[PDB]
């Protein structure tokens, strides 16, 4: 098994904006984020609440597009603390089964990174970080296990290098 | 109305040096009830242990209950743990804030829905707070009886809070 790279979330990018120029493609990425964003279904359940950390918008967008790919759900959580934002992020992360929140080696934390991944382990414990190397075994960011690559790929928890678990058997734990 | 102020701490701590007050929060840490449901979970964050066992006997003293907190897997699990014992977590914070802070806040959020702030000033003279950040997410606390504060003109008492 091996973990998330830069070069495959840009890559998966691709696959849905074109390749012109980074300020264009830059600004295609955060329209189709946007538009996830407006399109939140209050009646949906969705498999995964996927927060991040400064990660460009490209890369954001190659890796929701490489986990619908794998047949899983995903809302993107898409700028300070306000009691009006901290409502959005409850009505939203309690229509998602789990929470994936990926950082990257050039951003480790967020303003709203512990939060969320202490609200989350209250209402339904199903909390794992997705590492994003620039290049199977990964060790706030200690405190939940991490999420891995496996005829078809497959995503898997890893409380540690020798303890994975498929993610559809995870969320049923 | 009045928010607590770090002088009206060390006051209820003379009734109980600081080491001396960390024996007997180590000792309420020591003695935890498991079958108790505690009224409050105190969190806090640049308060010395006087003024912490200060900020619990008061609260005691009005008559709810206090179980005092005191980065590895092992310990979330303590914190889940004693944090679903109470009804609500009381954060105490002085006038930089802690890095696990935003997690608690935001875990006991999830499991119970009853986070308030208890700022620690010099001085107050009146029942306002106005916080920012993480501070001012959740209502705050003033003091007689104990106020939880939506707003400074929005105040309604601990216990109601509670059933509510």
């Amino acid at each position: 098994m091996t973990l998330f790279t830069e070069n495959d979330l840009l890559n998966n990018s691709y696959k849905s904006i074109q390749k012109s120029y980074h300020f264009s493609e830059n600004q295609a990425a955060k329209n189709i984020l946007e538009q996830a964003y407006k399109n939140y279904d209050k009646n949906k359940i969705y498999d995964i609440f996927l927060s991040h950390s400064f990660l460009d918008a490209r890369k954001i967008l190659g890796l929701k597009n490489y986990i619908e790919g794998l047949g899983y759900s995903v809302y993107v959580d898409w700028s300070k603390v306000s009691k009006e934002t901290a409502g959005i992020l409850r009505e939203r992360m309690q229509s998602c089964k789990s929470l994936f929140f990926a950082i990257s080696e050039n951003s480790d934390h967020s303003l709203w990174m512990p939060w969320e991944l202490g609200y989350f382990d209250g209402i339904k414990q199903k909390v794992a970080i997705l590492p994003v190397l620039k290049s199977d075994s990964y060790n706030y960011l200690g405190l939940y296990p991490y999420v891995a690559k496996g005829t078809q790929e497959e995503i898997w928890i890893h409380s540690s290098q020798k303890q994975y678990v498929r993610f559809r058997n995870w969320l049923q734990q």
